[PDB]
């Protein structure tokens, strides 16, 4: 299978065998799809072990692949791996059983659904602010992750299932048993061996750990809107089935919505005068600390440029990717089946083809004058398509009403233990090196 | 998975862990099946290994699966095991691919290439009369699937690739090595252990052995009709791919006929009234031993009756099996996705609902007064359908003009080393547990 590119005329680097290109993964994946689009061009592919993948930046092209030809040609992500039960949940799921996933729990994310939580959750913003009350007079830096974690795990609880627990004072099953997730030298084996994940199936092997599962399931059957919209009722969902997706909201909520305040929270102390300008936005529109409600947050426009131009320096997902059901020629460029076509955000995000100084942090990329110059097919921050992230709406609305309560009491400075300029970890995940901690003062 | 046919109310077998029902299987899987009708009634289900296997007896229902719901819910039959390049045979091949390959090959088997090829066939024809006065002279028992074979394998060879070869006196990786093909445990732990074929596949293990398959890749490499119809040629066809096709038919011109041919012997040593009656028809419609033509064969009835009764008691695939592909309710009934389908049509052939006398080897079901009285979804030797089998045409007249041939010269009858009754083994093909030898006497 390693000739696959060879024979397609489309270049890439010289794979191994067996493993394939996985060791060039020694800087991160990131860091190898920058070097592979400077060095090979608008194309290119390579192997993840046997596996075949081919990574694409016109943005044309990667219109027809998440967005034109998805029900037809790419429906489904590439294969997660040994996970049991979890192959139901929406984000694992393919085909007609993801159609009818996406379908039952779109109707969670509607505007008027975000508009009930938005009650619900400014009471932990509030809760948020006198657990930074106690370390700001503690006069020592913070850990961001840990205090942004925790109210990230308590609004994702409460407006999915109505449980209201204060983290940071706690909540272990959920958050403390949610984190793990190690970078293993596990997954490196599985695509190594990916012949191996019909064994560890059949053994009852998953990545997900038992015993948090069957607290959910159990959590969930004494629990007799996302838990009441599933239960209230294509074809009605099951009971096992019911925690799987659970499990995703849940890591959804709590991972990605506090990995990427704490990326806002760093750029915002490296660079104060966006930080006093966009508290003096939130004080024009929330005179005299007023709390914040839905249509306050969608007016503030520099709120929304600092969440977009964070989200494009650190795109969480790194990658979006589709497999290939069938024989297909899209664009000029013909695509055999089973090759994974991958589109590098992370890369795309930082081309100098169309992002003038790539490196660095201006939020007036995305002001009104200059946003119409911005491909919506080469910032990518949530996907496109009919996949795309379903809980975009209510990730950037719970990360503003978080950053807002925040900036309404505190300003947030570099410390001596802060790590300037920001090194990101290689290990996979797009996550700081080291934690980021910052000075917070009361306002 | 072993909790499936309970919670979908239908009876069957309790299974093992583990093993499913795989241990029934000592008694061969004809006698598993014909028990189970008799047990169950008219549905009933069972795993081989965790795969669980949904066996329908209702024709409404067969021809639902078969016929109705082909391209939409039941296009594939049970995924083969490791196969390696043999994945493109069109036996094997799902979805598109084997739409592919069933229309590309289709023109082969019509009936103008069918007539061409009578010409051909019918100069073997009297090299295998030559080849059995030889035997006869000897005075002993003859062994009928040596001679059998030797001729399928000479009309198999020259119909298919234009190479005409004396098998008796001499063919060996052809005939010699196509044979081989043994109840190995082997098959039995890849229904125990499905999750290892992954790992068979990757390390180049496969059922067929490397040494013919590259022969005949190196074979039909040098030949620089079937031949023809693939060479001169939806998508063009491929040079390892085009080996695939070659290796079902040889395997299927050699094996199946010859097997069907001396069950019919058999039956015609057996039944002396049966094989005179036949033998006047053929004396009638071919005066003094008049040659075989296209147009003859088709007029003689009570060769048909002969042919179509030995398939009946003889019905050399066993089971017909598709692949439940989504979420169905056929005919009244739920399928889930992921269940094979299977109509035991050995079961089937000898139910006494449908047959009198079931046992017995008796023509006349199959005249013109009686045939009318045949559903064809009960009596299905060679399936329904668009995935039927494609070389039935061929196989009839190939069979029908070697019979010809054979009972204008000679009679036969049963010898001292005759195994009469004719006992099935039980090692899973459906053929005689000792080899059929008969007296072969000249007329
Ligand atoms: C800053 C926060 C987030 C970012 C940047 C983000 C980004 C993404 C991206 C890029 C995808 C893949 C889209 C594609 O393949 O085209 C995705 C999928 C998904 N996300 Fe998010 N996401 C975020 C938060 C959330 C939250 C809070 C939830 C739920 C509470 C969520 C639920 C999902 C689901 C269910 C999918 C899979 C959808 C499907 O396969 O149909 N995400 N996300
Ligand atoms: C007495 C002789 C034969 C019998 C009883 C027989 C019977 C069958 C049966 C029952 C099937 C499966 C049908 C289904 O699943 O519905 C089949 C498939 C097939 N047979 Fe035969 N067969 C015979 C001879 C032959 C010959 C001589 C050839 C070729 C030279 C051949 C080529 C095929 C092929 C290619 C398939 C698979 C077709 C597909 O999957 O589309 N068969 N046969």
């Amino acid at each position: 299978s390693h000739g696959l590119f060879k024979k397609l005329g489309i270049p890439g680097p010289t794979p191994l065998p067996f493993l394939g290109n996985i060791l060039s993964y020694h800087k991160g994946f990131c860091m190898f799809d920058m070097e592979c689009h400077k060095k090979y061009g608008k194309v290119w592919g390579f192997y993840d072990g046997q596996q075949p993948v081919l990574a694409i930046t016109d943005p044309d092209m990667i219109k027809t692949v998440l967005v034109k030809e998805c029900y037809s040609v790419f429906t489904n992500r590439r294969p997660f791996g040994p996970v049991g039960f979890m192959k139901s949940a929406i984000s694992i799921a393919e085909d007609e059983e993801w159609k009818r996933l996406r379908s039952l729990l779109s109707p969670t994310f509607t505007s008027g659904k975000l508009k009930e939580m938005v009650p619900i959750i400014a009471q932990y913003g509030d809760v948020l602010v006198r657990n930074l009350r106690r370390e700001a007079e503690t006069g020592k830096p913070v850990t961001l992750k840990d205090v942004f974690g925790a109210y990230s795990m308590d609004v994702i609880t409460s407006t999915s299932f109505g449980v209201n627990i204060d983290s940071l004072n706690n909540v272990e099953n959920t958050k403390k048993l949610l984190r793990f997730d190690f970078l293993d030298p596990f997954f490196l084996s599985i695509t190594v061996f990916p012949f191996l994940i019909p064994i560890l199936e059949v053994l009852n092997i998953c990545v997900f750990p038992r015993e948090v599962t069957n607290f959910l399931r159990k959590s969930v059957k004494r629990m007799k809107d996302f838990l009441q919209l599933m239960i209230d009722s294509h074809k009605a969902l099951s009971d096992l089935e019911l925690v799987a997706q659970s499990i995703i909201f849940i890591f959804a909520g709590y991972e990605t919505t506090s990995s990427v305040l704490s990326f806002i929270m760093y750029e915002l102390a490296t660079h104060p005068d966006v930080q006093q300008k966009l508290q003096e936005e939130i004080d024009a529109v929330l005179p005299n600390k007023a709390p914040p409600t839905y249509d306050t947050v969608l007016q503030m426009e520099y709120l929304d440029m600092v969440v977009n131009e964070t989200l494009r320096l650190f795109p969480i997902a790194m990658r979006l990717e589709r497999v290939c059901k069938k024989d297909v020629e899209i664009n000029g460029m013909f695509i055999p089946k089973g090759v994974v076509v991958m589109i590098p955000s992370y890369a795309l995000h930082r081309d100098p083809k169309y992002w003038t100084e790539p490196e660095k942090f201006l939020p007036e990329r995305f002001s009104k004058k200059n946003k119409d110059n911005i491909d919506p097919y080469i910032y990518t921050p949530f996907g496109s398509g009919p996949r795309n992230c379903i809980g975009m709406r209510f990730a950037l609305m719970n990360m503003k009403l978080a950053l807002i309560r925040v900036l309404q009491n505190f300003s947030f400075k570099p410390c001596k233990e802060t790590q300037i300029p920001l090194k990101l970890s290689l290990g996979g995940l797009l996550q700081p090196e080291k934690p980021v901690v910052l000075k917070v003062e009361s306002r």
